[PDB]
């Protein structure tokens, strides 16, 4: 289809209407137009939409290219440039404004960018701040370098250490606007993520001080900047530099704060906001995977010391009561990171935390000969370095994830809250067991369980976590999943078996009818490095037709919907190809499990997110359905069995408390009579 259809505009005509041909160029049918328009310079004169921002058309904006609208001829991009380059580049408060809220506009634009670059741009903004006199347009002038910085093709440098600390003074200016101070404090942690030097002189030109009240004003937005802001703080630094860092950051009560304007911050957190509080917690926690790191040395005495008045405390071979793996020196297996040093500082925790009920652990099992004492050093340095992974201290996320645990606020060492609550349910459980040294493991292992079917509560508070403990069940969890198992097996006897089969294809199809209703619905899409308030979330719907998707777009946000209709809207189904899922959206890794790329039309496809496995699973397979292919995640077949249950539960009822027919007794012979017998 190399041509395209279109109303044409100019001032002071009617449309021209150009089928262009497409394989003709973008310039030559310009040419063809503006010498069809008396507009000398025909390349003088670029194409945008005449509508809404109206961005040029190029070999991929003209792969952008589309048919039913009207478009905006206008000075070259370059001229449009230099046009600028004269009015802002003017104090001239009309053609500088005017030109200035444009200049925002465009800087959308990337290519003039380039252009822009090569009109240079940015010295004539570093002037227009440096140097306005205590200058609103500066908005405009900001909004531009912002979305030019982000173009990315910026080095960054040429905003001068100088210039940066003009900046320091702009947001150690009264806090500028919302808007003005937040722009800055973006791009001024993007410097940060661009090297050293920069962060490094960054904090040359902040202080957290300064950082606090910002983020102290409520503004989801404006916390969620220096929120970030804060993040990147402790990513680049030196851990030595960034110890004190931590030690000042906190000394500011800095929970305090968090718990009042965030986690009290009943209106809610940006799940981009919430997301860099996911990040946070994994730093703020993974500073310590130091000591986690940080093994020991048997042969000191001091450590020593610190073991034995701890005991003694406990108290007041010598150790042997003391139930580690070793009581001749247990020391050895705290030169094992995990945890080293990590299992001594958390039983000094408990220790001193909670002395009563510590010493009272201490003698508990350390007494009983039966099979019931507790393998101290054993289960001391088990459940630290379990918690670890369960945890994954010392990690790195991505951007994936937008959310956390506020009881891990409930404290500042909240952890050290959560590993005593888990040695008080460990030992209680123990119990629940009765366990014995060899199953400790997976005692161990279901404890981790545990605390991850404990975490599956998403709880909130340690103490609504030990509401939680309390939630626990022993074994009826075990229950439920191989009860669902062996109920299974038990349909699945012969007779019982039978109208299974039969029956469960059109059960799946109950599934597909909800799965219909589902892509019906459409639902959100966490997009890709759209970030900085792009919809990276774009949710969607569906016509009943199911035949062109009625796609949308959304925001990581605090509260709740924001279905605003996008260009990702519309598109037709049944054209498409198949999804894949994975690695081949192709480009954290956990996203991975939630990535898959629906693929049509040669490359017309998308690399896709989903907002849970949930919903994973729900588009995979509804589109399975949609592509007649059959649903993958057992999940669903769950589902299909447990209808399956009760429905053939219907047919049990048939003959309740009646022998089960394993060997089918036959058919007798059909009586000739056909001469009947009863009339009916």
């Amino acid at each position: 289809a190399d041509i395209v259809k279109v109303a044409i505009e100019w001032p002071g005509a009617y449309p021209k209407l150009m089928e262009i041909d497409q394989k003709k160029p973008l310039s030559a049918i310009i040419k063809e137009v503006c010498d069809g328009w008396s507009l000398a310079n025909h390349e003088y004169f670029a194409l945008q939409h005449a509508d809404s921002s109206n961005f040029y058309i190029t070999e991929k904006n003209r792969n952008e290219i589309k048919n039913g609208t009207i478009l905006r001829l206008t000075t070259s991009p370059a001229q449009n440039a230099q046009q600028l380059h004269e009015r802002i580049q003017s104090s001239s408060m009309d053609a500088k404004l005017e030109a200035l809220k444009d200049l925002a506009s465009l800087s959308r634009d990337v290519t003039f960018a380039q252009e822009f670059i090569n009109l240079d741009g940015i010295s004539l903004l570093t002037q227009m701040v440096e140097s306005g006199t205590e200058l609103d347009m500066l908005s405009f002038t900001l909004t531009a370098f912002v979305e030019l910085m982000d173009h990315g093709i910026v080095s960054w440098d040429t905003f001068s250490v100088a210039f940066i600390k003009k900046i320091a003074s702009f947001v150690n200016k009264s806090a500028i606007d919302i808007s003005i101070l937040q722009r800055s404090l973006a791009i001024l942690e993007s410097m940060v993520l661009n090297s050293h030097d920069l962060y490094q002189k960054v904090a040359q030109e902040i202080t957290i001080g300064q950082l606090i009240p910002h983020l102290q004003g409520s503004d989801q937005e404006i916390q969620t900047y220096t929120i970030a802001v804060i993040n990147a703080l402790f990513l680049k630094a030196p851990d030595e530099r960034r110890q004190e860092m931590a030690n000042i950051l906190a000394q500011k009560q800095l929970r305090s704060i968090i718990l009042t304007h965030v986690i009290r911050a009943q209106r809610a957190i940006n799940n981009e906001m919430a997301h860099q509080l996911y990040v946070l917690q994994v730093l703020t926690f993974n500073l310590l995977e130091d000591r986690m790191m940080t093994k020991m040395d048997p042969q000191d005495q001091a450590q020593r010391d610190i073991i034995f008045e701890l005991r003694r405390i406990a108290f007041d071979r010598d150790y042997k009561k003391l139930g580690f793996i070793n009581h001749v020196n247990p020391a050895m297996d705290f030169t094992q990171t995990p945890p080293g040093m990590l299992a001594l500082d958390n039983m000094l925790y408990f220790a001193k935390h909670h002395q009563d009920a510590y010493i009272r652990i201490v003698l508990e099992n350390s007494s009983r000969e039966d099979k019931h004492e507790c393998p101290f050093g054993r289960s001391s340095i088990e459940l630290t370095k379990m918690l670890c992974e369960i945890l994954k201290v010392g990690e790195l996320p991505s951007e994936t994830c937008n959310d956390f645990h506020p009881m891990f606020f409930t404290h500042d060492r909240s952890f050290e809250e959560f590993f005593c609550i888990c040695i008080q349910l460990l030992n209680k459980t123990w119990k629940e067991m009765r366990a014995t040294s060899e199953d400790f493991n997976k005692v161990m292992q279901v404890v981790k369980e545990q605390v991850m079917r404990a975490l599956t509560t998403k709880p909130s508070s340690l103490d609504q976590f030990k509401s939680k403990l309390q939630n626990l069940s022993y074994t009826e969890i075990l229950k439920i999943r191989q009860s669902e198992r062996m109920n299974q097996e038990d349909f699945q006897s012969r007779p019982i078996l039978e109208l299974k089969e039969k029956i469960q294809p059109e059960i799946l199809e109950l599934i597909k009818q909800q799965r219909l209703n589902r892509l019906v619905e459409g639902t959100c899409f966490r997009k890709l490095n759209a970030r900085r308030r792009q919809d990276k979330f774009w949710y969607c719907r569906l016509s009943p037709n199911h035949k062109v998707l009625h796609y949308g777009d959304l925001e990581e946000s605090p509260q709740g919907e924001v279905p605003h209709d996008s260009l990702q809207d519309k598109l037709p189904v049944a054209d498409i190809k198949a999804v894949v899922t994975g690695k081949d959206c192709p480009h954290n890794k956990e996203v991975l499990e939630l990535a898959f790329s629906i693929l049509y039309d040669s490359n017309c496809q998308l690399n896709f997110i989903a907002p849970d496995k949930h919903e994973y699973c729900i588009w995979t397979d509804g589109l399975n359905a949609l592509l007649g292919k059959d649903m993958m995640s057992d999940l669903t077949r769950n589902d299909l069995d447990t209808l399956l249950s009760m429905e053939i539960k219907l047919r049990l009822l048939d003959l309740e408390n009646i022998q089960i027919p394993d060997a089918p007794p036959p058919i007798p012979k059909e009586p000739s009579n056909y001469d009947f017998v009863y009339d009916c």
